[PDB]
């Protein structure tokens, strides 16, 4: 897989040959498939290396920073349609932002207009922000479970017309007590929108 | 339209959610202004002035987030378009508990402009890690950016001394006394930090 | 629409006068390809493309400079983003009577990426002048590149030999024969001029 | 640095291979004069001090050739942001030998600000060529700029008739006679050739 030569380039600090090698994976799978078998299964594996304790932190960011860079340069493909937007983002507290990019990637390669705001948005400035554009729906990503937990019932309900929650952090019941519709894969979320 | 008119322009577009019309202003200001001109010209005075407003309480977190993840996109993409040279890197992050990323984003775009290998690591690195890095990559430098002020006085004096060969410290959140104090050579210009190097 | 069909579209937008959706083309490759890739997997192929198109006499010398024209504008976006570093300088530039510039453009683009210093003077540069200048600002190489051969066979031998310490010559008009003959050292690929210095 | 500083500034940036230093001074020439401005008060008195330079033997082709490859770079920046309105295109090139393209740049860009369609060519096309490239895009114009004199006394008689509707010649290189000639109207400035085309006669 080019995924392990991905990784040894940026772990002897090649970001020209990480770039070119990401490219070529770009160049064979196209913009879905690149992340399908490159991105995420690097991302993963740099998470696990991290855990394992065979990497140190400087080297994940290393790695990290590259991903989104990547994953930005996806999204500035996909163009910015016109319309109500779609705010994107994730709930206070969590500080992980590539499961918020690629929804909004997805959202963007199906035509709707996908705000990325970055992550760990305040829900009553979000809600107010999503009023004010005149958003159709505010959708969240969790890598981790605790910032849902902290949650009061229903806090998620009404911070526009539709909310989705997906990442593993959520599950159904979490998003049921939360009050936002609960979604596992990225590919049906536009179709979800009704439009 | 109007060079004159791009930061009051870019500011209204981020504020009303029009990626497209931000995007098509930053993109006329860099070139009216080139590459180092749009970020003094445009990209920081917009930031400073969605920072103050947020502090004036004028306007919320989320639309703070949107304007600020939106700029450092763009001065992302910046940094991807200037050459990168062979040799021995330069690593750029901010001390541990920074979570702002642009200055340091900002310090190792105009190391690349001028020929420096300036690896961005992103923010808030752990000094050991930083340090052992720095030491597999043979680095020949350490560049860190502080905006706020707190989280270098929580390092224990003389702690950015042995992280590389030349260690540099900038950014608002720092001056020549707490730079002398954790080890580190003080710098207020971007300008000199090619030349320093 | 399928980026294997930009190079179609961009053409087609240069042949109907449509500049601002030939921008917008380039742009588009640009994000999908990357510097170094939009100039493998557009900018050369659409070149050759309006090359043919001229050998079948489908259209004449001003659509071929119409499209030069405007590639050579692209180009020269890329090279000011790379930025230009400091140190002894690589003059590039085609030989006299070359005034074919684009091969000399990516020649410093791909120097100007790896961190080489490499001025951009212009085609068709007189040799007497051209060694002035490589001895007054000290310069390491100077760089040629030829599309035509003609230019090439009209120099007297070892003329291109003491213009700087180093002097390549590239490009489809020139071949290890003519380059030794001139004084020169013949290369094929842009991507080894980098290392060769 | 101080505006009234800037063209000796630029010109000695350019002189010892100061690319940078020659960038960051003209966006400050930018920065003062604005985009219309920068090209009145440095760009074409940096251009015409690197051709007195020339003159008084004082610097060779080679730095000449940094300096108006530098000057045309910007100069193309600032075509590219008076943007490409739509419409029946005006054709803006050099006589055939002509090489120097800046007049031919500036006369584009006075269009373009007026919202004229000026496609800028390049320098040096023949002129069969652009006859067809004028009528394969219905274009109303052609502007042609010459410096030197030479190139327009190669010409045949009545060689730039019907190129397109109205056909200009101007620069310095150019005459009421030698216009007549060659059968294109003359214009000696460049604000009024918008007007020129707007208001036929
Ligand atoms: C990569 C990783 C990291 C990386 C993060 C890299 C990055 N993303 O920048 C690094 C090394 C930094 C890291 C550190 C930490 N993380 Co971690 N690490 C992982 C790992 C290996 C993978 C996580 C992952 O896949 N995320 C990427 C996202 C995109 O995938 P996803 O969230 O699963 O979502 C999928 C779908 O739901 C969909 N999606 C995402 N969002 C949305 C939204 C919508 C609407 C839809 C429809 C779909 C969708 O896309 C994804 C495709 O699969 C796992 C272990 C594992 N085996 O999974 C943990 C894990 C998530 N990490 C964990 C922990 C504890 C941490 C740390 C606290 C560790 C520490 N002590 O410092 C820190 C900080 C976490 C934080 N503050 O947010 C725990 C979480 C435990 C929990 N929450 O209950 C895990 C499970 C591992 C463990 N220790 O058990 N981690
Ligand atoms: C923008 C801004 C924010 C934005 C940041 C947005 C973002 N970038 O993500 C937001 C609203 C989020 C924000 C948040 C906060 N910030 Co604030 N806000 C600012 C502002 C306007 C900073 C401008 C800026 O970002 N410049 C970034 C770079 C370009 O500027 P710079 O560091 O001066 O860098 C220059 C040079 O130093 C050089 N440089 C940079 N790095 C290096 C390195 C080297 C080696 C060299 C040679 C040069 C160099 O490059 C630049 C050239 O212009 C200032 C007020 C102001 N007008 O400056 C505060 C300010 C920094 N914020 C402040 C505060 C208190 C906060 C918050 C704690 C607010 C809060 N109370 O919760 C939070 C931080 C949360 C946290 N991390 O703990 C204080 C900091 C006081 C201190 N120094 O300790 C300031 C100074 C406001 C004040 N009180 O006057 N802030
Ligand atoms: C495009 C083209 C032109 C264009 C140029 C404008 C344009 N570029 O669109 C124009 C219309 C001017 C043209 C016309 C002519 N050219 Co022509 N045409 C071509 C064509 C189709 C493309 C090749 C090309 O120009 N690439 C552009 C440059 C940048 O690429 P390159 O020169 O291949 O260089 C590469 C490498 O060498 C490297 N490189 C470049 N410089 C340097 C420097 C260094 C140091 C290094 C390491 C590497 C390097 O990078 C480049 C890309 O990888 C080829 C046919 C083909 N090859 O498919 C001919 C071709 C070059 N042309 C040819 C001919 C015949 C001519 C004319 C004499 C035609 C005529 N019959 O009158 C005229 C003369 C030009 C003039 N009158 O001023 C012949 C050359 C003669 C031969 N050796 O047999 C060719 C080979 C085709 C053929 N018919 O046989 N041409
Ligand atoms: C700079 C310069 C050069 C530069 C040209 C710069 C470039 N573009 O690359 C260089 C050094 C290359 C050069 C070349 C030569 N040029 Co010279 N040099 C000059 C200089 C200083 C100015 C030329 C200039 O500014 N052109 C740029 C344009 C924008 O200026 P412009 O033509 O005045 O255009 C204005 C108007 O005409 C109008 N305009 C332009 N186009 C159009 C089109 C239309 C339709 C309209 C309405 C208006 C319009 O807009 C412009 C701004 O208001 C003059 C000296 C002088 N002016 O006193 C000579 C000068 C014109 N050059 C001269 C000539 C002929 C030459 C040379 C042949 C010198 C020689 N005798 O050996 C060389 C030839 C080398 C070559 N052919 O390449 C001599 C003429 C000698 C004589 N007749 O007595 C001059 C007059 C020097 C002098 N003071 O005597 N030159």
């Amino acid at each position: 897989d080019l995924g392990t030569g991905l990784l040894e380039a940026l772990l002897r600090g090649d970001l020209a040959g990480a770039e070119a090698l990401f490219r070529r994976g770009l160049r064979f799978w196209g913009p879905e498939g690149v992340l399908e078998h490159l991105l995420l299964p690097v991302l993963r594996e740099v998470g696990e290396a991290w855990h394992r304790g065979e990497i140190g932190v400087a080297e994940e960011h290393l790695a990290s920073t590259f991903l989104r860079a990547r994953l930005q340069e996806l999204l500035d493909l996909a163009g910015f349609p016109p319309g109500p937007p779609v705010l994107v983002t994730t709930p206070p507290g969590e500080r992980h932002e590539i499961g918020a990019m690629l929804a909004a990637y997805h959202l963007r390669r199906k035509g709707v207009p996908a705000l990325y705001l970055g992550p760990d948005t305040p829900l009553p400035d979000l809600r107010a922000l999503a009023r004010r554009l005149g958003a159709g729906a505010v959708v969240l990503s969790a890598v981790l479970s605790e910032p849902l937990r902290a949650l009061p019932d229903g806090a998620l309900k009404d911070l526009a017309p539709r909310v989705f929650l997906g990442g593993q952090g959520a599950g159904p019941e979490e998003a049921r007590r939360l009050g936002a519709e609960y979604m596992e894969d990225l590919k049906g979320l536009a179709e979800a929108l009704w439009l």
